[PDB]
């Protein structure tokens, strides 16, 4: 490991860490410099699997995943504690949470040109895998695994297909929580989702069945009959710009109904803390650096989308037979919805379908509860968070921790 | 009033209401002595609406409503407790709420003869209420309302057309909560409200679609197709017996996953405090009755369902333009599910059909946020509640009262 990265005395913590943790910087493609902070496992980290995570937007910062969903510890409202997480991923795993691409969060490049697109980002993160490899050379033995929520459904498929041709990365698999993994699919089961969450009435649903769709197919993607193209724009109207919470449709707006920074989030008390001097210190970011922000406006707007669809990432990562994957969604997410990618892991067509069934936990006092419905087939399982939202870690915690030992055991 | 039935200290309460509050009997047809417990608004009662309250089952006691739901003071967990409501519908109205039909918790008859029907229910009811006129004729000129839950859908409709042929008798409204309208239209409604929340997978659903479905409309109802009548059989073994909470999807089933009483609900706090030997003095409940329960399993058992549709109920109030209808629907309750009771407004086919729109609810910290769903006909409206189950009170206080308060003042 490299010693002059490790964090000694974390501010806003009562109690230090049993485990090690380090915070620096791995080299991306060219003049990339990428933010990592990386968590041991609270458990026989030298043979824990190690374990990539990474947040969307794009240019979303990766920490919001550690203060705010499945880090070991997660910052208070008061933008200054942070408290012990009961259901830390790093309790059974070494986590390297990844600030990517460049200009996201702590990390930069010295020629400052923050315009990117998939294929540099998997290009820039499977060189900073390599770097952090270099540094922590008693990790290459361990079992990786490449995890994300969001836009890392694009990020983590394509890194993948990267890595699986490195034989010195020990890669068993990749999770993806509330991912895009279709364009067309996610845009098709939002429509649906809309009317059967009672967001759109019969009046616009008779009229989007008559003009979008025929033969039982609907086309809410790429349709082009001119009621169809009006009664998709009403529908973006109410499920984006009417006030409700795009990430949990059961949650409040944050702020309140209107009459970078997501709609409907409150990035506060992530931005109190990391904003902090002695913070950054402990951190060990460059001073020069400017403020900390959870998401980046300008590498969101330079941004340059290339794949609609990564059905043939997974097709390329099923066919050699190596490693596991989950698609995990929280079933009240409007911004990347259960039912898009469900269809999305069935339209694979793979083998050893093994019936959709719900999957439990125990929680302390109310017992054995369906924690949410689970379909495996051969190296590759979709699966619902029952009343988690497209944080599902932070929502549904217990059931988040439940699922990713699981997932980690291939259990 | 009858100053014999006034509740004067009632157990487990830290301070004495600011109102008056009356526990006796109504006689209904017959023998029948339905026991009734009346709480005047806690503002201006003398011309504050009077408004009856059902709770379903059938056999399920109105004092759910009044402990659970929205009464005045609420039980706690230790069943001795009762902690005033913030949100309590006798903030504005004289509540009635009646245990019906006979046997129902405190409800009896001389001949003990629990056996009944729709058709009879509704005579009784129709009796009682002209019993608490005459107990309390200072409140036979304010503004009557008929309002209930779950199968009050086929009481408050049925009673309402009884009551508007007394003209003694001041009828303004009736709201229904997530109520059973129409048997077909919930049964349809639930199937795709299964699919669509994540319950079902394409597997059944794409079976479905194909042995009970055709020209773009689905028979999920009396549908006689082999196939169909087998996938519904899943269908209601997912919803009904895997251990999902039917009255709150989003909701733990109380007593965990199994390997009268409601399922996946635990009735023991109101339970406990209304077996309390002194509690029964308080609400002048004679010595010689059975135990109370939640739900009578034998009134349940020997019940005779009649309608399967309130079309005519409904049409029969709506003709005379006299009176205001509500039906609102918790949209996360699977038992009568919002879809269901929207598709039975539409189907009325009523005329000055306004927009469906959201409808808000300051909350005091997180200010404006949408509530849920709005669609005004005229003399009826729809609407949903987000993110409540079957006992819409019970989940979201502030948008019961907020909705509530709106009713009453016909805005
Ligand atoms: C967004 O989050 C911030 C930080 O959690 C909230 O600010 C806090 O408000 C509480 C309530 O009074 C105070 O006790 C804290 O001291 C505040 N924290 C800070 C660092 O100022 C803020 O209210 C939230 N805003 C919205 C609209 O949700
Ligand atoms: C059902 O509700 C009852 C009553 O609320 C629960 O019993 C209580 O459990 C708590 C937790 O220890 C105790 O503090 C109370 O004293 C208990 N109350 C009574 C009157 O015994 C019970 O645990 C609940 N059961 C389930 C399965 O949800």
């Amino acid at each position: 490991a490299p010693d002059q990265d490790e964090i000694q005395r974390l501010p806003g913590l009562a109690k230090q860490p049993s485990f090690r943790q380090y915070s620096g910087y791995l080299k991306g493609s060219g003049s990339k410099h990428l933010h990592y902070w990386f968590v041991e496992s609270q458990k026989d980290p030298e043979n824990s699997p190690v374990v990539l995570w990474l947040n969307g937007g794009p240019g979303c910062s990766s920490l919001d995943g550690l203060l705010t969903e499945h880090g070991p510890f997660l910052v208070q409202p008061d933008g200054v504690t942070l408290e012990y997480n009961p259901y830390s991923w790093n309790l059974i795993a070494n986590v390297l949470y990844l600030e990517s691409p460049a200009g996201v969060g702590f990390s930069y490049s010295d020629d400052k040109f923050y315009a990117t697109n998939d294929t540099e980002v998997a290009q820039s993160n499977f060189e900073a895998l390599q770097d952090f490899f270099r540094l922590f050379p008693e990790y290459k033995n361990n079992k990786l695994f490449l995890t994300g929520e969001s836009y890392a459904g694009i990020y983590i498929p394509t890194l993948a297909v990267l890595v699986m041709q490195d034989p010195s990365m020990n890669l068993q698999g990749l999770a993806v929580g509330n991912g895009l993994s279709s364009y067309e699919q996610n845009d098709n089961s939002l429509v649906y989702f809309a009317y059967y969450h009672g967001l759109l009435g019969n009046r616009l649903w008779s009229s989007l069945q008559t003009h979008c769709c025929s033969q039982n197919k609907c086309n809410f993607y790429d349709n082009k009959d001119l009621e169809c193209v009006t009664n998709l724009q009403e529908v973006a109207r109410i499920v984006g710009n009417s006030g409700l919470n795009i990430y949990n449709l059961y949650a409040p707006c944050a702020g309140g109904v209107p009459s970078m920074d997501p709609p409907c989030t409150n990035t506060t008390a992530a931005s109190t803390y990391l904003n902090n001097p002695y913070v950054r210190k402990a951190l060990n970011i460059p001073e020069q650096l400017p403020q900390w922000d959870m998401c980046n406006f300008l590498v969101n707007l330079q941004y340059r989308r290339l794949y609609r669809s990564m059905n043939s990432q997974y097709l390329k990562l099923l066919s050699s037979q190596k490693y596991q994957i989950l698609l995990y969604n929280g079933d009240v997410d409007m911004a990347c919805n259960f039912m898009g990618d469900e269809w999305f892991v069935d339209s694979l067509n793979q083998k050893m379908e093994v019936q959709r069934r719900p999957w439990l936990v125990k929680y302390g006092d109310s017992g054995e509860q369906i924690a949410g419905f689970v379909k495996e087939f051969s190296h590759i399982a979709f699966l619902t968070i029952k009343g988690a939202g497209h944080m599902v870690p932070t929502d549904k915690p217990l059931a988040a921790f439940t699922m990713f030992s699981r997932f980690l055991n291939k259990q």
